[PDB]
Protein backbone atom coordinates (compact mmCIF):
# COMPACT_ATOMS: atom_id res chain seq x y z
CA UNK A 1 0.00 0.00 0.00
CA UNK A 2 1.32 3.23 -1.13
CA UNK A 3 1.63 6.38 2.24
CA UNK A 4 0.20 8.76 -0.60
CA UNK A 5 -3.07 7.04 -2.25
CA UNK A 6 -3.46 7.57 -6.11
CA UNK A 7 -5.11 10.71 -7.31
CA UNK A 8 -5.60 12.33 -11.20
CA UNK A 9 -3.41 15.18 -11.64
CA UNK A 10 -5.59 18.34 -11.51
CA UNK A 11 -6.55 19.32 -15.06
CA UNK A 12 -8.60 22.96 -13.71
CA UNK A 13 -5.95 25.46 -12.54
CA UNK A 14 -6.98 28.92 -10.76
CA UNK A 15 -6.87 31.76 -12.57
CA UNK A 16 -3.87 34.14 -12.06
CA UNK A 17 -3.97 37.63 -10.57
CA UNK A 18 -0.91 38.24 -12.69
CA UNK A 19 0.05 38.12 -16.26
CA UNK A 20 3.27 37.45 -16.38
CA UNK A 21 4.41 35.17 -19.28
CA UNK A 22 7.40 32.66 -19.35
CA UNK A 23 10.57 34.11 -21.62
CA UNK A 24 12.77 31.65 -22.85
CA UNK A 25 15.78 34.15 -22.60
CA UNK A 26 15.16 35.32 -18.78
CA UNK A 27 13.76 31.91 -17.83
CA UNK A 28 15.16 28.55 -15.68
CA UNK A 29 13.26 25.05 -15.32
CA UNK A 30 13.68 23.42 -11.95
CA UNK A 31 13.01 20.24 -10.89
CA UNK A 32 12.14 19.77 -7.68
CA UNK A 33 13.44 16.64 -5.63
CA UNK A 34 12.24 14.13 -8.37
CA UNK A 35 14.48 11.70 -6.45
CA UNK A 36 13.89 8.07 -6.07
CA UNK A 37 12.70 8.02 -2.54
CA UNK A 38 10.28 10.71 -2.89
CA UNK A 39 8.20 9.28 -5.67
CA UNK A 40 8.39 5.84 -3.55
CA UNK A 41 6.06 7.06 -1.32
CA UNK A 42 3.33 6.95 -4.69
CA UNK A 43 2.65 4.01 -6.36
CA UNK A 44 4.59 5.24 -9.31
CA UNK A 45 2.04 3.21 -11.77
CA UNK A 46 -0.48 5.22 -10.35
CA UNK A 47 -1.88 8.47 -11.14
CA UNK A 48 -0.67 11.18 -11.15
CA UNK A 49 2.82 9.59 -11.27
CA UNK A 50 2.34 8.71 -14.98
CA UNK A 51 1.45 12.23 -16.03
CA UNK A 52 3.24 14.15 -13.93
CA UNK A 53 6.34 12.14 -15.26
CA UNK A 54 5.34 12.82 -18.79
CA UNK A 55 4.89 16.64 -18.35
CA UNK A 56 8.28 16.98 -16.65
CA UNK A 57 9.90 14.93 -19.61
CA UNK A 58 7.41 17.38 -21.91
CA UNK A 59 8.72 20.82 -20.07
CA UNK A 60 12.10 19.74 -20.83
CA UNK A 61 12.33 18.53 -23.90
CA UNK A 62 10.90 21.87 -24.69
CA UNK A 63 13.04 23.90 -22.28
CA UNK A 64 16.40 22.18 -24.06
CA UNK A 65 15.31 23.55 -27.77
CA UNK A 66 14.44 27.14 -26.39
CA UNK A 67 17.82 27.54 -24.57
CA UNK A 68 16.26 27.72 -21.07
CA UNK A 69 19.08 25.89 -18.16
CA UNK A 70 17.74 23.54 -16.36
CA UNK A 71 18.04 22.43 -12.84
CA UNK A 72 17.63 19.92 -10.15
CA UNK A 73 17.12 19.81 -6.46
CA UNK A 74 18.07 16.84 -4.72
CA UNK A 75 18.04 15.74 -1.22
CA UNK A 76 21.67 14.28 0.00
CA UNK A 77 22.06 11.04 1.89
CA UNK A 78 22.47 11.29 5.44
CA UNK A 79 22.44 14.57 5.86
CA UNK A 80 24.52 15.64 9.15
CA UNK A 81 22.18 16.32 12.15
CA UNK A 82 23.64 19.30 13.58
CA UNK A 83 23.16 20.63 10.13
CA UNK A 84 19.90 19.39 9.33
CA UNK A 85 18.77 20.93 12.26
CA UNK A 86 15.16 21.48 13.38
CA UNK A 87 14.00 19.45 10.40
CA UNK A 88 14.98 16.30 12.44
CA UNK A 89 11.94 17.34 15.03
CA UNK A 90 9.77 16.99 11.84
CA UNK A 91 10.72 14.08 9.59
CA UNK A 92 13.36 11.88 11.64
CA UNK A 93 16.75 12.00 10.45
CA UNK A 94 16.52 11.60 6.51
CA UNK A 95 17.28 9.67 3.70
CA UNK A 96 19.92 6.90 3.53
CA UNK A 97 19.25 5.55 0.34
CA UNK A 98 16.95 6.33 -3.29
CA UNK A 99 19.05 9.63 -4.11
CA UNK A 100 18.98 9.02 -7.65
CA UNK A 101 17.10 11.36 -9.70
CA UNK A 102 14.47 9.26 -11.44
CA UNK A 103 15.98 7.72 -14.34
CA UNK A 104 12.73 8.79 -16.38
CA UNK A 105 14.14 12.67 -15.55
CA UNK A 106 18.15 12.02 -15.99
CA UNK A 107 19.93 14.69 -15.38
CA UNK A 108 21.96 15.62 -19.10
CA UNK A 109 25.27 17.23 -18.55
CA UNK A 110 24.52 20.25 -18.99
CA UNK A 111 21.96 20.47 -16.11
CA UNK A 112 22.82 21.90 -12.66
CA UNK A 113 22.35 19.52 -10.06
CA UNK A 114 22.18 21.56 -6.40
CA UNK A 115 21.78 19.79 -3.29
CA UNK A 116 18.55 20.82 -1.23
CA UNK A 117 18.81 21.05 2.36
CA UNK A 118 15.82 22.99 3.43
CA UNK A 119 12.35 23.52 1.86
CA UNK A 120 13.55 26.20 -0.37
CA UNK A 121 15.98 25.79 -3.06
CA UNK A 122 18.08 28.93 -2.21
CA UNK A 123 18.69 28.04 1.44
CA UNK A 124 22.24 27.48 1.79
CA UNK A 125 22.39 26.64 -2.22
CA UNK A 126 23.94 29.26 -4.88
CA UNK A 127 20.65 29.52 -6.27
CA UNK A 128 19.87 33.10 -5.90
CA UNK A 129 23.35 33.98 -7.19
CA UNK A 130 23.41 32.07 -10.40
CA UNK A 131 20.35 33.62 -11.18
CA UNK A 132 21.49 37.31 -11.02
CA UNK A 133 25.04 36.79 -12.19
CA UNK A 134 23.00 35.21 -15.48
CA UNK A 135 20.20 38.09 -15.60
CA UNK A 136 17.33 35.14 -15.30
CA UNK A 137 14.43 36.22 -13.43
CA UNK A 138 11.70 33.77 -13.87
CA UNK A 139 11.84 29.92 -12.17
CA UNK A 140 9.43 27.73 -13.48
CA UNK A 141 9.19 24.91 -10.71
CA UNK A 142 8.15 21.22 -10.84
CA UNK A 143 8.61 18.26 -8.89
CA UNK A 144 7.35 17.57 -5.19
CA UNK A 145 5.70 18.27 -2.73
CA UNK A 146 3.79 20.67 -4.03
CA UNK A 147 2.76 22.47 -0.07
CA UNK A 148 6.42 21.91 0.97
CA UNK A 149 9.07 22.59 -0.67
CA UNK A 150 7.26 23.48 -4.38
CA UNK A 151 5.48 26.19 -2.32
CA UNK A 152 9.05 27.39 -0.14
CA UNK A 153 10.85 27.79 -2.92
CA UNK A 154 8.03 29.90 -5.25
CA UNK A 155 7.65 32.00 -1.63
CA UNK A 156 11.74 32.57 -1.37
CA UNK A 157 11.87 33.25 -5.76
CA UNK A 158 9.37 35.89 -5.33
CA UNK A 159 10.81 37.58 -2.50
CA UNK A 160 13.65 37.87 -4.20
CA UNK A 161 11.86 39.18 -7.36
CA UNK A 162 12.08 35.82 -9.11
CA UNK A 163 9.21 35.50 -10.81
CA UNK A 164 7.75 31.91 -9.75
CA UNK A 165 5.51 30.15 -12.51
CA UNK A 166 4.69 27.18 -10.75
CA UNK A 167 3.29 24.21 -13.23
CA UNK A 168 -0.23 22.87 -11.81
CA UNK A 169 0.09 19.08 -13.50
CA UNK A 170 3.68 19.37 -13.34
CA UNK A 171 3.70 18.74 -9.50
CA UNK A 172 2.35 16.10 -7.17
CA UNK A 173 1.68 16.17 -3.41
CA UNK A 174 0.88 14.11 -0.31
CA UNK A 175 -2.92 14.46 -2.08
CA UNK A 176 -5.34 15.73 -4.29
CA UNK A 177 -6.34 18.84 -1.24
CA UNK A 178 -2.47 19.45 -0.37
CA UNK A 179 -2.16 19.91 -4.09
CA UNK A 180 -4.93 21.84 -5.01
CA UNK A 181 -4.89 24.55 -2.16
CA UNK A 182 -0.89 24.92 -3.12
CA UNK A 183 -1.93 25.95 -6.16
CA UNK A 184 -4.71 28.51 -4.75
CA UNK A 185 -2.25 29.69 -2.41
CA UNK A 186 0.39 30.29 -5.38
CA UNK A 187 -2.17 32.14 -7.89
CA UNK A 188 -3.64 33.98 -5.05
CA UNK A 189 -0.27 35.01 -3.00
CA UNK A 190 3.11 34.19 -4.83
CA UNK A 191 3.39 33.10 -8.44
CA UNK A 192 1.87 32.17 -11.52
CA UNK A 193 0.37 28.89 -11.85
CA UNK A 194 0.76 27.74 -15.26
CA UNK A 195 -0.26 24.06 -17.12
CA UNK A 196 2.58 22.02 -19.15
CA UNK A 197 0.57 23.28 -22.00
CA UNK A 198 0.51 26.73 -21.45
CA UNK A 199 4.04 26.77 -20.19
CA UNK A 200 5.24 24.23 -23.20
CA UNK A 201 3.30 26.95 -26.12
CA UNK A 202 4.77 30.61 -23.63
CA UNK A 203 8.27 28.61 -24.11
CA UNK A 204 8.00 28.03 -27.52
CA UNK A 205 7.09 31.30 -28.55
CA UNK B 1 -18.68 47.52 5.94
CA UNK B 2 -15.27 45.87 7.01
CA UNK B 3 -13.30 43.82 4.26
CA UNK B 4 -12.88 41.08 6.84
CA UNK B 5 -15.85 40.00 7.87
CA UNK B 6 -16.01 39.50 12.15
CA UNK B 7 -15.08 36.07 13.47
CA UNK B 8 -14.42 34.58 16.85
CA UNK B 9 -10.59 34.17 17.29
CA UNK B 10 -9.79 30.32 17.69
CA UNK B 11 -9.49 28.36 20.60
CA UNK B 12 -9.04 25.08 20.25
CA UNK B 13 -5.92 24.82 18.30
CA UNK B 14 -4.40 21.95 16.07
CA UNK B 15 -1.28 19.82 18.01
CA UNK B 16 2.16 19.90 17.32
CA UNK B 17 4.32 17.53 16.09
CA UNK B 18 7.39 18.79 18.61
CA UNK B 19 7.59 19.28 22.02
CA UNK B 20 9.08 22.31 21.96
CA UNK B 21 8.65 25.02 24.49
CA UNK B 22 9.23 28.85 24.77
CA UNK B 23 12.72 29.62 26.97
CA UNK B 24 12.90 33.41 27.72
CA UNK B 25 16.73 32.69 27.28
CA UNK B 26 16.16 31.80 23.99
CA UNK B 27 13.45 33.75 22.90
CA UNK B 28 12.53 37.08 21.11
CA UNK B 29 8.88 38.10 20.76
CA UNK B 30 7.88 39.26 17.24
CA UNK B 31 4.80 41.58 16.87
CA UNK B 32 4.28 41.56 13.14
CA UNK B 33 2.62 44.56 10.92
CA UNK B 34 0.24 45.48 13.94
CA UNK B 35 0.03 48.58 11.83
CA UNK B 36 -3.03 50.83 11.46
CA UNK B 37 -3.53 50.30 7.86
CA UNK B 38 -3.59 46.33 8.24
CA UNK B 39 -5.85 46.62 11.07
CA UNK B 40 -8.40 48.81 9.37
CA UNK B 41 -9.20 45.77 7.11
CA UNK B 42 -11.36 44.70 10.39
CA UNK B 43 -14.09 46.23 12.54
CA UNK B 44 -11.40 46.78 15.28
CA UNK B 45 -14.17 47.07 17.92
CA UNK B 46 -15.29 43.57 16.39
CA UNK B 47 -13.60 40.06 17.24
CA UNK B 48 -10.85 38.50 16.55
CA UNK B 49 -9.74 42.38 17.05
CA UNK B 50 -10.38 42.68 20.83
CA UNK B 51 -9.09 39.82 22.14
CA UNK B 52 -6.14 39.83 19.58
CA UNK B 53 -5.10 43.16 21.03
CA UNK B 54 -5.35 41.80 24.93
CA UNK B 55 -3.24 38.91 23.85
CA UNK B 56 -0.59 40.37 22.11
CA UNK B 57 -0.55 43.10 25.17
CA UNK B 58 -0.49 39.62 27.64
CA UNK B 59 2.30 38.45 25.62
CA UNK B 60 4.35 41.41 25.70
CA UNK B 61 4.02 42.23 29.40
CA UNK B 62 5.07 38.54 30.27
CA UNK B 63 7.94 39.09 27.76
CA UNK B 64 9.22 42.35 29.34
CA UNK B 65 8.95 40.52 32.65
CA UNK B 66 10.99 37.41 31.73
CA UNK B 67 13.56 39.54 29.55
CA UNK B 68 12.45 38.23 26.27
CA UNK B 69 13.17 40.73 23.78
CA UNK B 70 9.96 42.08 21.75
CA UNK B 71 10.89 42.96 18.00
CA UNK B 72 8.18 45.02 15.60
CA UNK B 73 7.80 44.67 12.10
CA UNK B 74 6.40 47.58 10.11
CA UNK B 75 5.57 48.20 6.42
CA UNK B 76 7.60 51.51 4.98
CA UNK B 77 5.09 54.20 3.52
CA UNK B 78 5.46 55.04 -0.05
CA UNK B 79 7.92 51.92 -0.83
CA UNK B 80 9.57 52.50 -3.75
CA UNK B 81 8.04 50.97 -6.72
CA UNK B 82 11.49 49.84 -8.16
CA UNK B 83 12.19 48.15 -4.54
CA UNK B 84 8.80 46.66 -3.86
CA UNK B 85 9.26 45.16 -7.23
CA UNK B 86 6.47 42.05 -7.91
CA UNK B 87 4.79 42.89 -4.64
CA UNK B 88 2.92 45.30 -6.64
CA UNK B 89 1.37 42.79 -8.67
CA UNK B 90 0.17 41.65 -6.36
CA UNK B 91 -1.03 44.10 -4.13
CA UNK B 92 -0.26 47.53 -5.61
CA UNK B 93 1.93 50.61 -4.61
CA UNK B 94 1.15 49.62 -0.90
CA UNK B 95 0.42 51.93 2.09
CA UNK B 96 0.94 55.70 1.90
CA UNK B 97 -0.19 56.48 5.29
CA UNK B 98 -1.41 54.72 8.62
CA UNK B 99 2.26 53.30 9.14
CA UNK B 100 2.35 53.31 12.83
CA UNK B 101 1.71 50.76 15.19
CA UNK B 102 -1.52 50.60 16.82
CA UNK B 103 -1.73 52.66 19.89
CA UNK B 104 -2.66 49.74 22.26
CA UNK B 105 0.76 47.93 21.60
CA UNK B 106 2.86 50.85 21.07
CA UNK B 107 6.10 50.12 21.10
CA UNK B 108 8.42 51.09 24.40
CA UNK B 109 12.03 52.22 24.45
CA UNK B 110 13.54 49.33 23.95
CA UNK B 111 12.01 47.48 21.56
CA UNK B 112 13.43 47.01 18.26
CA UNK B 113 11.42 48.23 15.38
CA UNK B 114 12.23 46.97 11.90
CA UNK B 115 11.28 47.40 8.60
CA UNK B 116 9.33 44.88 6.70
CA UNK B 117 9.97 44.78 2.80
CA UNK B 118 8.46 41.18 2.26
CA UNK B 119 6.10 38.81 3.52
CA UNK B 120 8.93 37.34 5.53
CA UNK B 121 10.83 39.59 8.31
CA UNK B 122 14.19 38.42 7.31
CA UNK B 123 14.41 39.37 4.04
CA UNK B 124 16.49 42.24 3.41
CA UNK B 125 16.61 42.87 7.11
CA UNK B 126 18.88 42.44 10.41
CA UNK B 127 16.70 40.28 12.04
CA UNK B 128 18.95 36.88 11.34
CA UNK B 129 22.13 38.43 12.21
CA UNK B 130 20.89 39.74 15.21
CA UNK B 131 19.45 36.76 16.56
CA UNK B 132 22.52 34.90 15.91
CA UNK B 133 25.09 37.30 17.22
CA UNK B 134 22.80 37.24 20.68
CA UNK B 135 22.53 33.48 20.38
CA UNK B 136 18.21 33.75 20.74
CA UNK B 137 17.15 30.97 18.38
CA UNK B 138 13.26 30.78 19.29
CA UNK B 139 10.90 33.23 17.83
CA UNK B 140 7.39 33.81 19.07
CA UNK B 141 5.23 35.11 16.55
CA UNK B 142 2.35 37.76 16.63
CA UNK B 143 0.08 39.58 14.42
CA UNK B 144 -1.24 39.65 11.11
CA UNK B 145 -1.78 37.65 8.39
CA UNK B 146 -1.48 34.31 9.40
CA UNK B 147 -1.34 33.12 6.19
CA UNK B 148 1.25 35.46 4.36
CA UNK B 149 3.48 37.04 6.07
CA UNK B 150 3.52 35.42 9.78
CA UNK B 151 3.74 31.83 7.69
CA UNK B 152 6.60 33.13 5.68
CA UNK B 153 8.27 34.92 8.61
CA UNK B 154 7.50 30.95 9.97
CA UNK B 155 9.27 29.47 7.43
CA UNK B 156 12.17 31.20 7.29
CA UNK B 157 12.91 31.11 11.24
CA UNK B 158 12.42 27.30 10.65
CA UNK B 159 15.28 27.15 7.85
CA UNK B 160 17.07 29.55 9.68
CA UNK B 161 17.58 27.08 12.51
CA UNK B 162 15.28 29.33 14.75
CA UNK B 163 12.32 27.23 16.48
CA UNK B 164 9.11 29.65 15.22
CA UNK B 165 6.38 29.35 17.91
CA UNK B 166 2.97 30.90 16.43
CA UNK B 167 0.50 31.95 18.86
CA UNK B 168 -2.61 30.39 17.56
CA UNK B 169 -4.96 33.42 18.74
CA UNK B 170 -2.07 35.84 18.87
CA UNK B 171 -2.28 36.38 15.28
CA UNK B 172 -5.57 37.20 12.96
CA UNK B 173 -5.89 36.42 9.22
CA UNK B 174 -8.57 37.35 6.61
CA UNK B 175 -10.69 34.81 7.69
CA UNK B 176 -11.50 31.88 9.83
CA UNK B 177 -10.69 29.75 7.30
CA UNK B 178 -7.08 31.50 6.43
CA UNK B 179 -6.81 31.52 10.16
CA UNK B 180 -7.21 28.07 11.03
CA UNK B 181 -5.32 26.74 7.86
CA UNK B 182 -2.44 28.65 8.40
CA UNK B 183 -1.92 27.00 12.22
CA UNK B 184 -2.29 23.66 10.75
CA UNK B 185 0.27 24.26 8.10
CA UNK B 186 2.30 25.72 10.91
CA UNK B 187 1.77 22.76 13.44
CA UNK B 188 2.61 20.48 10.64
CA UNK B 189 5.03 21.56 8.88
CA UNK B 190 7.16 24.89 10.20
CA UNK B 191 7.04 25.46 13.59
CA UNK B 192 5.09 24.98 16.97
CA UNK B 193 1.33 26.38 17.59
CA UNK B 194 0.84 27.76 21.06
CA UNK B 195 -2.13 29.76 22.49
CA UNK B 196 -1.03 32.75 24.70
CA UNK B 197 -2.33 31.21 27.57
CA UNK B 198 0.05 28.42 27.23
CA UNK B 199 3.16 30.22 25.81
CA UNK B 200 2.75 32.81 29.02
CA UNK B 201 2.59 29.84 31.33
CA UNK B 202 6.21 28.57 29.59
CA UNK B 203 7.55 32.18 29.60
CA UNK B 204 6.91 32.49 33.45
CA UNK B 205 8.48 29.16 33.91
C1 LIG C 1 1.52 11.23 3.37
C2 LIG C 1 2.80 10.46 3.38
C3 LIG C 1 3.89 11.14 2.54
C4 LIG C 1 5.10 11.37 3.42
C5 LIG C 1 6.37 11.81 2.63
C6 LIG C 1 7.53 11.94 3.64
C7 LIG C 1 8.82 12.44 3.02
C8 LIG C 1 9.93 12.32 4.08
O1 LIG C 1 11.08 13.07 3.74
C9 LIG C 1 11.29 14.37 4.18
O2 LIG C 1 10.57 15.26 3.39
C10 LIG C 1 10.72 16.60 3.84
C11 LIG C 1 9.73 17.49 3.16
O3 LIG C 1 10.10 17.64 1.85
C12 LIG C 1 12.15 17.06 3.68
O4 LIG C 1 12.31 18.40 4.02
C13 LIG C 1 13.04 16.14 4.49
O5 LIG C 1 14.37 16.50 4.29
C14 LIG C 1 12.79 14.67 4.18
O6 LIG C 1 13.47 13.94 5.14
C1 LIG D 1 -9.86 40.18 2.41
C2 LIG D 1 -9.44 41.62 2.38
C3 LIG D 1 -8.17 41.87 3.19
C4 LIG D 1 -7.14 42.52 2.28
C5 LIG D 1 -5.89 43.06 3.04
C6 LIG D 1 -4.98 43.75 2.00
C7 LIG D 1 -3.67 44.27 2.60
C8 LIG D 1 -2.97 45.10 1.51
O1 LIG D 1 -1.61 45.33 1.82
C9 LIG D 1 -0.57 44.52 1.36
O2 LIG D 1 -0.48 43.39 2.16
C10 LIG D 1 0.53 42.50 1.70
C11 LIG D 1 0.42 41.18 2.40
O3 LIG D 1 0.83 41.34 3.69
C12 LIG D 1 1.89 43.14 1.82
O4 LIG D 1 2.91 42.26 1.47
C13 LIG D 1 1.90 44.41 1.00
O5 LIG D 1 3.12 45.06 1.17
C14 LIG D 1 0.72 45.32 1.33
O6 LIG D 1 0.71 46.32 0.36
CA1 LIG E 1 9.08 18.92 -0.53
CA1 LIG F 1 1.00 39.72 6.08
Amino acid sequence: IPKIASYPLPVSLPTNKVDWRIDASRAVLLIHDMQEYFVHYFDSQAEPIPSLIKHIQQLKAHAKQAGIPVVYTAQPANQDPAERALLSDFWGPGLSEETAIIAPLAPESGDVQLTKWRYSAFKKSPLLDWLRETGRDQLIITGVYAHIGILSTALDAFMFDIQPFVIGDGVADFSLSDHEFSLRYISGRTGAVKSTQQACLEIAA
